This record gives C-alpha cells, structure tokens and sequence, in this order.
C-alpha cells in the first residue's frame, strides 16, 4: 500500500504560534526515513503554502475565519486527490482545525468513513458556543451533519460539506470538555470514552467496544485524528492546551497498534506538535519521539518486534 | 444539597511540622470558590481554633496525647452539629489523626455510616504497637468496636465512644503497613484493597466490590476518608510519609467519581497535604492541585465534562 | 528455606562499564539485611572474582567472547554447587550474559525448570545476527535447544549445553526487539507478552496465563531473570538499555509477589543495574531501591503487609 506524507504547518486556528513548526520538527527527527523501513510505500509531499487572507476580520468571536477556512479548502483539496489515487494520507499538523480539510478531502473519496478522535479535548464548539474565537476547538462542529444551521455560516467555510453524522466517530481521551459541548455529545448521542470510562474499562477493552460500535455492521475505511495533547503533559509536553490525567505512551501505542491491525486505516492526523512549547529541548524531543512513534505504530511497527518475511535469519 | 468546609489546621498528630498549613493552602488555591460552581450550596465554617494543653507529657510512647485528644473533641463536635443539620461535611486536614473526631462526629447523626479509607497506611497502630508514638498512625485504632478494652485508655480519649466495626471499613491503596496492623486487619477480617488488588483488578472492579461490600445490604452513609499519600508521590509529593508505587492521578479521579454517583457521600476528609514537604513550589502546587481535583469530584465533576441543567446551549 | 546470593561483577557482555559495580550498589543499599528480615534463611557467598583472558580477540562480531564464557562457566559451577545443596540461588548481576551461566548451573541439578524473562529486550540474538557483538544481548541463543548448531561454536563456550526449549520459557516485558530476533520467537513459537499484551490483559491476566502455560502439567522449579530495564525509564534510568514504555513500579511488584505465591521460585537474577549511568544520584538512588524491592518481594515481602506467626500483637 502507499503512504502520501501532507504537511500542514498553519497555526491561525489558535493564539499559539507555533505549530506551523510542527511538520519540519517531525521530519527533522527522521519519520520519513523511518517510515520507509516498513512494508510500505511512502512519498513525501512536502508541505503546503498556505496564502494568508488579508484584512481577515473576526466573525463575531470567531478568529481568522477566511484564513482558516482557505488553508483547509486547499487541504481537502489534496487529500481527495492522494485519496482518489488509493493512498493512504498522512497529515502532519500544525493545529487541529486542518481535521476539516483533512476529514472533507477524505469523505469525498471515501463517504462511508469513520472517524477515531484521540484528543483531551471534543474540539466540538460551534461559532456561538466558544469563549475564545479560536478555531482550533471547533473542527468537528463543521463537519457534523447534525450541526447544521445550528450556526451562522462563517466567511470562508461555505465549500465545507458536512460530512460525518454523530453515529460515525468515537473520541477517545476526554477529559477537558466545555459545558456547551458536553451539552452537545449527550444531546446527539456521540459515543465516547472519556479518561473515566478508559480508567473503568482498561484500553483493551476500549478498543474492542470501539470497533463493535464503528465496524460491528459494516466494514469501512478509518480515519484517525489524533491531538498529541490526548496523552498526557508527560509523554506529550510541547502542546497548547495540556491537560493532566491524560493516556499513558503505552495507551496511545495500544490504540494505534490495534487500529494497524484492523487492516482499514485510510487517513491520519498527527496534530498539535508545537516545538516552541517545550520549557526544555528534551521536553520537545520527548514529544516529537512519541508523535513519531504513534505514526509508525499506525503503519505495523509492533512492539513484540517485526522481521521481513521470507527472509530466514538462521 | 449543602457542603460546609471545615477547617482542621492541626499537625500533632506527627513529627513534621507544615501540615497545619494545609487548609491555607488549599483556600489558596481557590477551593471554596471553584466548589461554588457545582450545584452545590457551599458554606466555609473557617478553621477551628485548637487550644494547646500545657504540659502534654507522652503517654508511655504516645506523643502529644491531650492535645490531640482535645482537638479532636472539639472537631466532633463541630461536625456533629453540621450533620445534624443534613449538611455534607468537609474536613481540611492537617494530619490524619483529625479523622478520629471527623467520624466520631459524623457517626453520633449517622450511626450505621461506613468508611472508604484511602490511604497507603491502614493507620491502626494501637498505642501498644506504634514504633512511634505519633497518633497520625493510630486513627482508626480509637475508632473500631473490635479494639475496644485491647490497649490502655489515653489521656484526652475518653470521650471516644467506638462508632464503626470491621465490617464497616474499607481500605484502597495499601502499601506500607507495620507487622502489628497487618497482624491486625489479618485477624479482624477487615476488607481492603493494597495495591497488589488494584493491579489485578483494576481500579473499576476495586470499587465495585467496595460498593458491593458496603452497600449490598443496607445503603447507607458513606465517610471517604481521603489520606493525600495514598495517590504516588509523583502526583502528591508535599505529604510527611510518601510511599513509592501508589494509585495514579487517574485513579485518585475514578474513586472520587464513583463516590459522586452513589449519590450517598455524607463526610469527606482531605488529609495530610503539608505545604513546606515541596522540594520545590511547583511540588505543593502539584500536590494542592490534585487535592481540589480530588474534592471537586467527589462533588459532581467530572472528566467527560459537565453542563447546567435546563440551559440549551445552542 | 535457605537463600545464597551470589554477586557477579561482570561486564564485559556490553560496552558501557559499570555494571560490575551493581552487587556492591545493592550490597550498599542493605539488601543482604533486609533479607535477613524475611522468613529465609540468608548466606552471602561474596562476590566472584573473574579471571581477565589475555588476547581476547574477537570472533567475527562477538566481542570479548573468553572472557564471557570463562565467567560464565565459573558462575555455572558455584550456582550448581549452592542448587545441589538445595539453596535458592540469587544472583546480582553485571550484565545479562551472566544469565548464561545462572541458568546453566541451575538447570545441571533442576532440568526441568521454567525460566521468566522480564525485559524490554528478548535477548536472542545469535553470533551470527546481531548489529554490535555484545553478549548481553545474546544469552538464550545460547541456552536454547532449538538454536542449536544453528550459530558457529564460539571461544569459550564448548562448555554450554542447550538446557531449556522454546516451551519453557516466557517473556514479560517485550518493547525494543531487533528484526532477527522478532523472527526467530515467532519461528520457535516462544510464548510472550510484550507490552501490547500487558496493555491488552493487565498484568493480574498476564501472570495468569504465563502460570497455566508454564505450569499447567507439570509444577517445576521457576527461574526468573530479571533485567531491571523491564521497567519503565521512570523507575529504573540506571540502566545500559532504557526503553521507554516499559511496566511500572507496580506491575513489577505485582509479578513478584504472584511469583513468590508459587511457592516455585528456585533461581533469581537482578541484572543490569548500573550506577554510573545515573544523570543524579537520585536515579542511581531510585533504581537500586526498586530492584532491592522486587527481590524483597520475590521472598515474601508484601505490600498489604506482613507479620511474625505465632506472635500475639496483641
Ligand atoms: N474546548 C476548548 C479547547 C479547544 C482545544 C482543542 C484542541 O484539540 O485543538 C475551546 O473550545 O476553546
Ligand atoms: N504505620 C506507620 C505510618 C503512619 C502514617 C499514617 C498516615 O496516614 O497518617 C506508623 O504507624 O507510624
Ligand atoms: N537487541 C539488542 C539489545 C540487547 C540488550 C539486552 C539487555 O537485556 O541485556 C542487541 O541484541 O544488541
Ligand atoms: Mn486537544
Ligand atoms: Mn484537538
Ligand atoms: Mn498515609
Ligand atoms: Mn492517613
Ligand atoms: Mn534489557
Ligand atoms: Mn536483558
């Protein structure tokens, strides 16, 4: 199968500059390389340009509209490209809004998908339920089908078609939900399993659930989005919103190892990687190393090991 | 329902000066005005003034028995009356000896009351098998029926009339407990979890049996009794007795949640946070932090988020 | 039940110096003491002392290959000698090729013993595959029946038998396993549990399933070789090989004391503790405790406690 690695270094969706840094850092500590070394065929893209709208006034609250809504317009452009060739995209963040360029340019190839959103956060707010205009924490919002016409239509989203319902994604990691969202996911009946049900469960028997929930009826393609920040402040320090209590490094390999093993990952996020957080270099090393890890996780890295068939080593 | 925080800024119950600070810091810390926000109605009773007895001589190897004695006469008392009235009490500790007058007191309005103690110690020590004298490590000594008459009455006790029996009491956390109280819950058959069950079980399945333990029969009254050292010293470093291998932050949450949900919490104790143990500020403000996290729970937070009754937030 | 231990200040398995001050660290920290404490019957035996080979050239890639196997063989007499006596065998390791001769000697007078491996490494590598020429990374390819004639013979091991087979050995712990060695544990169908697994079962399922693996038809003597990088970083950093995502303080723990509960325990190794590759000497200090610990543990110390039969505390 192959592999189209999209660099998405933009950082308008959050206060934090940044993330933009995310995808040279990830590179800089060899994924690409790394990535060749599996079963797979990987081509690197490079990362996008993004053209910055000019005299981008504040819809309401909401913050850098047109710009974000561009840059993710030019996204979803190219993953349904790579999408429609039959490779599998691999977006390497900057902030969590490029999930709606990413998502959209998925769903135009694959409609059927299903969405496995591993963050602390339900990044669900609508243009009226945010406190802070910040679009990094409403991605979802404009991709529910449920949602629509809940919300003004903000400048620069109008080629954005809703196109996942509340019975196709799963969060994972929960634990910093706002009072509006929560209202939402228990309103539409999202299914998730926050830091409390995980803690309950065990991971294990999280992902079994998950599966039984998305694939139980049909099989269909996986698209996981995943917010560095779902693990916790001491794998994952060099983010925006840390919040504590969060998955361990041995959770967050569970999930990906077990979502390799389904056979139908077909697009992935790697978002909020944001170097200049790190209070110490090791503290952004410690954060890169990991996002590494979970990509190539995705990709079969096993921790029991893994050795090329045919090849006798004896 | 009402909460009223009572202070006990009281620490001769050990050698280490600081945890009579306790209650400051977690005032500090925005405490009360957070637990404000829960439906919750909040009242702060303030800290309890405790006198100082003159001319305490140990008892044999007992330290500082009146004046532990008295203060804990007068926390009964304190508590008692705020019971009487239906309110939910809330003791701030300085050192666990406090928590011989919080249930006393709790248990003269709510007899048939049962115990969820937290804690890394089983502090059972009885003033013939204490290695110390300190009275931190002998609460529940004074407190059970079945120890009645077995060590010699200590001057400032005799008001302690033993409320709860074996069968009353459940531990979670155990890690270090003394040969002499491992003797003890051995032969009175007192049902606990050390961490060797929370590793088998898993802390789901700890507080199912708890409950099914305590409550199977009869629902009644629930005291949690929460020891700051029960949780590892990586997440409550700022304690007097840290332990090494305790339960996790996350843990610490899933207990307090379950609590919440039983719906039957009636006193509560957060117990041995000792401000000037921190190596360094950001160790207290660790250690504070998961103290109020802790007492937020207990009192309807929750991870996967919370939202106001009757407000549509779209 | 009487316990010998048996230092092996070795180091010449691996290219990092420092492992041979392990025993004495231990030694230090009051571990022979602490022993004493237990219901066991303690003798220290003192540490070996390793004849240096003079022109020890290497055999391809295998690095110091005499010098290993002249220990080894040494090693494999003493632990022979203390096993026929019917003394529990406790050996403080170097490096983990002095596994070669721990095993060797236990298995000359127990043939039909079970070894547990705890590691974040399966440690098979043969002559023939590995990257580098240590021989702390290649003791079981020397141990293994089905290995061989499947490597040439090398310098200074004519004197090893093949002891156990693929069926008598499990490893707990797997995280970093090269693609030769992945290749021959799938090829022989040695049983595993690598993190994934630990993450998947817990560890109360795990040491379930190893006992009724191993144990299932026949109760045989238990040999456990622990090489203390089976934990995480956090708890054991004075290691060569730190692996991150490795068991916790607990999940050791809990190994342990379900060993110890067989009532099969017959030879122990405590490997690869290395106190010059602590960054502080906290780490140095953090791991010689947890490795003191989990030898207290194999013996009987437990964590809801322990006391003295027949001894009336009361
Ligand atoms: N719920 C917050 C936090 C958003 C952070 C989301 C992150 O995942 O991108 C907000 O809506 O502003
Ligand atoms: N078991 C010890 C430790 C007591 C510490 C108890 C703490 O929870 O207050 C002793 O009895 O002195
Ligand atoms: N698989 C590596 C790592 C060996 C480290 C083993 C350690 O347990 O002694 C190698 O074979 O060199
Ligand atoms: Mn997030
Ligand atoms: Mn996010
Ligand atoms: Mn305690
Ligand atoms: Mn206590
Ligand atoms: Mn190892
Ligand atoms: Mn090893």
């Amino acid at each position: 199968k192959p592999i189209e690695i999209i660099g998405a270094p933009f950082s308008k969706g959050c206060p934090r500059g940044g993330v933009e840094k995310g995808p040279a850092a990830l590179r800089k500590a060899g994924l690409v390389e790394k990535l060749k070394e599996t079963e797979y065929n990987v081509r690197d893209h490079g990362d996008l340009a993004f053209v910055d709208v000019p005299n981008d006034s504040p819809f309401q609250i909401v913050k850098n509209p047109r710009s974000v809504g561009k840059a993710n317009e030019q996204l979803a452009a190219v993953v349904a490209e790579t999408q429609k060739n039959g490779t599998i995209s691999v977006v390497l963040g900057g902030d969590h809004s490029m999930a709606i360029g990413s998502i959209s340019g998925h769903a135009r190839v694959h409609p059927d998908l299903a969405v496995i959103w591993v963050d602390a956060h339900t990044d669900i707010n609508t243009p009226l339920t945010t406190s802070s205009g910040n679009l990094a924490g409403q991605p979802v919002a404009f991709l529910l089908k449920e949602l629509k016409g809940k919300f003004p239509d903000v400048p620069g989203f109008s080629w954005v078609t809703p196109a996942i319902s509340a019975k196709d994604i799963v969060y994972i990691g929960l634990r910093d939900v706002d009072p509006g969202e929560h209202y939402i996911i228990k309103t539409l009946g999202i299914k998730y399993f926050s830091m409390t049900e995980v803690d309950k469960l065990g991971i294990g028997k999280v992902m079994e659930e998950t599966f039984s929930y998305l694939l139980g009826r049909k099989k269909r393609p996986i698209h996981l989005s995943f917010d560095v920040d779902g693990l916790d402040p001491v794998f994952t320090p060099a983010t925006g919103t840390p919040v504590v209590g969060g998955l361990s490094y041995r959770e967050g390999l569970y999930i990906t190892e077990e979502i390799y093993k389904t056979g139908l990952l077909s697009g992935l996020d790697i978002m909020e990687v944001n170097p200049t957080l790190g209070k110490t270099p090791e503290e952004v090393t410690r954060t890169v190393n990991t996002a590494v890890a979970l990509t190539l996780s995705a990709f079969g890295t096993k921790r029991e090991g893994n050795h090329k068939p045919e090849t006798d080593y004896l």
